């Protein structure tokens, strides 16, 4: 096996795997949608309580958001900043 | 391996790698969908509120959307800006 | 490998991307649907309150909708405009 | 590799992003029988309003549906239209 | 490679596909499923309008088959009228 | 290839095609589950519509059941009366 | 090939088959728990009537396990009554 | 094919197959799961009927562990009394 | 073939397999999470049947783990006793 | 085959059996989300009952998330203690 | 088979499973998303618990998010720290 063999064959495998890993960006999108339909309906029942609301609204979104990110940064270093070319030369 | 064979694999697997990272769009969709029917639903109880009621939705489903727009911009990358041919010659 | 076997296996990988992009248009599908399922609710409740409703309803449908577009344009641009073939020389 | 070979494995794979695209169908299923469910429990409580309670589930799962045409498409295109023909000679 | 290899492969991968496909029919056996519970529930409240009640329930699971019967359609055309062959000579 | 190696490959493929086809099942699983539910509960609060609520329970359940039916005659006729067997010898 | 090869295939493939088909066990797993959930609250609020809502969560569960059966009498066609063989030598 | 290689490539299916039937375990996981907060739910209210809410529990949670016995039962064939040994000689 | 390719290929196919089943953890992960749900909310309305309780909520979750414990099992089956080796060949 | 054919394909099988077993923690996560929706809500309407509260999500919590430690065992000993190398040589 | 090429299947199935890891993340994303739509409608209704309802949110989320942080562990170990070279040579 060359070198370019051995590339060929693990950046491909990091493509699929890069893949992979961004499926789990349903699950927030999923779970956020609901704290943002709950927030619909609670500045629609409650007005003068809106800024509260929306504070809570992002804070929960953005705790809610970092399996997102933990899968998109495993895909950007397979892309961009692969670990495994070092390990064939 | 000659180069023509190095990215034919590399770019096939990229191809499925996008596919599958767009996977994710279905997290969204449901999230987003559910903040659709609350809002139908404080509009039909407060209809002079509709304003606000939907400047809730906008800003909420936006939020849930996120993630949907990362794998859209992993799965561009690989198609129009691929990573991985630099790194095969 | 020549030309021919290039194309075949990048445009072949590419039918699968395409495949597996389309899946997550389950998602809206669900998503539109409970947003219909409440706009039912609400008109039966309010009915006076019906063009609010239904109008609401499009619009949150129609976001909701995005992610199911973004699919089907990765899936033509991979069938139509595909943009590997003019990468393998 | 001479045509036959090349149609084979492209047509091949058509066949089975095809499959996958259908998988897509479940949503609008799920989405819409939400949407039906709720436009019984309707025309029980509110007979008064039947008309347009069941208009309001027809337009509602249209919209619903989209997503589905979408893949069947996508599927139709692949089974009679193959785009990937042409690229082969 | 010769005809009978080609419709070996082309056949086989139609007979996956044709399974993938047909597993959109998870779907609507949900949905539906969700509005018969709907109905069961109405027809205990109003014993009386049990006859509108069923009338909905079967024009709204009606339409929650569709992409149930897409799938079926795409299945039995890969088995039956299978379009490829006749692309291979 | 030999008349024997093609019946292998398309059978081989067959019954990974109508085991994919049989995951639907898990729908109808779930929606008549509770369509199954709505009249336990409906069966509780009103004894004196017994009938007419079973009736109604099992209407909706066989309804559900059909795209279950369509996958297990898909696996049927991969099994026993498969349609590829003809284009091959 | 020899027999024993086209024998190993099948065989093979079968066991993936049916271990796929097996799948479909989840949904009846998940409607008849709800079903089950339905009476003990049903139990809880009518503890006189416990016979009767046990009967009605019986038949409601039968109905929802006939595809988890179908699934069932698929995997153990594959195993012990395999249909492909005899097609074969 | 030599004896070993039947062997070692039918097992090698029936390990993967096995492993697949024992995802649809999730299921009842799930459907149980409800019933026993149902219990929880009922016991905290009606104390007076304990036993009587416990035992409906079990009954209904034991129909639901069926499809995972079923899956389990397979599983155990294929590694330990394996039917398909029979026909390879 | 020789016997160490014949146990690398068993072995391989064994690793999957175990992957495969230990899936179905996520079922009971999602019913137990229920019950605690339940219990916490039950807890804080009947602050004295505390005891009582946690007992029927470790009771019900104790039943829905069942199935993840056959998976496990079955796993650790396929690593420490594997059933295949002996029959190797 | 020689000794490093033989490791590779096993702990590369390896590999991706963790990959999978590890899925099952979505099942966790989604579970002991629901716990904490109800401790969150519960908070909310005595919130001087908090500490007791807080105990009985953390107990029901820490019992769902059992089968994503099985899962993360099973995972850890495949790349730490491989019980397949030693069959190997 | 020599080092290289033994190190690239290893690393190569060592990015897949470190995918299919990832995909785990999605639970957390809806399970934290519903505790967040839990305080978005608690801090609305009870102004003066704010604090405890935060608080709450977090604690629960937090426990919510460990399986996506077990997965997370196990790709970087896979990507950063791979166990699997070290038995190769
Ligand atoms: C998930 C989807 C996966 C799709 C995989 C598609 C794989 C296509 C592989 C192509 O590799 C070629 O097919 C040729 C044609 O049938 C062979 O003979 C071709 O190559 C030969 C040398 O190996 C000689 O005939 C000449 O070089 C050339 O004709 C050739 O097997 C092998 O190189
Ligand atoms: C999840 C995604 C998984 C994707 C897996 C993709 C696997 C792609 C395999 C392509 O096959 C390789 O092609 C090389 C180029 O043809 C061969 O080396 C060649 O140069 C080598 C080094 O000289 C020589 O030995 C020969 O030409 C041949 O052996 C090499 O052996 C062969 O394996
Ligand atoms: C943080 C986000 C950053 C986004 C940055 C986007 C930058 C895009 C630069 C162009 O991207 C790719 O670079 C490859 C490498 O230059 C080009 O392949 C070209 O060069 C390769 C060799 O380097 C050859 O193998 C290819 O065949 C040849 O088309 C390829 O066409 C091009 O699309
Ligand atoms: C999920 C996505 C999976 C994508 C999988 C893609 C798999 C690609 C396998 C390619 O296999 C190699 O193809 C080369 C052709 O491409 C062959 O070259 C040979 O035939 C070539 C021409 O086709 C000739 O140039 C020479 O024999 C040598 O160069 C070589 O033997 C063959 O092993
Ligand atoms: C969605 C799934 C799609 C699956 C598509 C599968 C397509 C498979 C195409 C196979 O094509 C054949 O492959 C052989 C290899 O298998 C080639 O000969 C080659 O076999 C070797 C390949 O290097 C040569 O070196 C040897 O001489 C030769 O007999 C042969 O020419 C080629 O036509
Ligand atoms: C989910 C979808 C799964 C799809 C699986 C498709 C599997 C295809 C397997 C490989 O086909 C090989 O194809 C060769 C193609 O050429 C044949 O070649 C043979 O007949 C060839 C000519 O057709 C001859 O050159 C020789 O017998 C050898 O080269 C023969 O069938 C076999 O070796
Ligand atoms: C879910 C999808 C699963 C897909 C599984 C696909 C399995 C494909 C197995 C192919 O098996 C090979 O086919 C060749 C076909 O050619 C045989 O060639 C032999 O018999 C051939 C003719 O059929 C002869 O030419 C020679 O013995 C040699 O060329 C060879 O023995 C046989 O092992
Ligand atoms: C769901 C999983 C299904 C898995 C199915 C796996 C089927 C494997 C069939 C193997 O049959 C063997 O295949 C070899 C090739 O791999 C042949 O190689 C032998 O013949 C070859 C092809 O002609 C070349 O290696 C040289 O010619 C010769 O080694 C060999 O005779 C033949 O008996
Ligand atoms: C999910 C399912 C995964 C299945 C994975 C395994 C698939 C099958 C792998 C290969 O088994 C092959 O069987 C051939 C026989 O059919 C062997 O032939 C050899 O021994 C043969 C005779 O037994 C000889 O003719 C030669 O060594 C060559 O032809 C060959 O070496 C061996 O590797
Ligand atoms: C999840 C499923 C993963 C499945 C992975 C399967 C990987 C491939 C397994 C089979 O590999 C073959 O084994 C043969 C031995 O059985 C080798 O024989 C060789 O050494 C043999 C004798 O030991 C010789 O006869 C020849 O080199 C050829 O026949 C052959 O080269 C090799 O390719
Ligand atoms: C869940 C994911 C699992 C992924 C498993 C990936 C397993 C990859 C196994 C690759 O094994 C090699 O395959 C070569 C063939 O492709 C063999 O070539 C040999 O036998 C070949 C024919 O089978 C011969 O041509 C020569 O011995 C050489 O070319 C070689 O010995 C064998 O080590
Ligand atoms: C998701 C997981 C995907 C895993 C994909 C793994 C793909 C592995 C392809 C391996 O191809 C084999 O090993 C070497 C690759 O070059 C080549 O044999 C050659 O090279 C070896 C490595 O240098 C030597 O040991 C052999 O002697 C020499 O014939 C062999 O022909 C080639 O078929
Ligand atoms: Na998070
Ligand atoms: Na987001
Ligand atoms: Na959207
Ligand atoms: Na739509
Ligand atoms: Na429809
Ligand atoms: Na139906
Ligand atoms: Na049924
Ligand atoms: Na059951
Ligand atoms: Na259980
Ligand atoms: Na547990
Ligand atoms: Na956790």
């Amino acid at each position: 096996m060359d070198l370019l063999t051995a590339k060929t064959i693990v950046l491909g495998c990091s493509a699929v795997g890069a893949g992979l890993a961004m499926i789990a960006g349903l699950g927030p999108g999923i779970g956020e949608g609901y704290a943002a339909g709950k927030a619909v309906e609670s500045v629609a029942r409650q007005p003068e309580a809106r800024g509260s609301i929306i504070s809570t609204m992002i804070l929960g979104q953005a705790v809610a958001e970092s399996t997102g990110i933990y899968s998109l940064v495993i895909a950007l270093i397979l892309l961009y900043a692969n670990p495994f070319l070092s390990k064939l030369g």
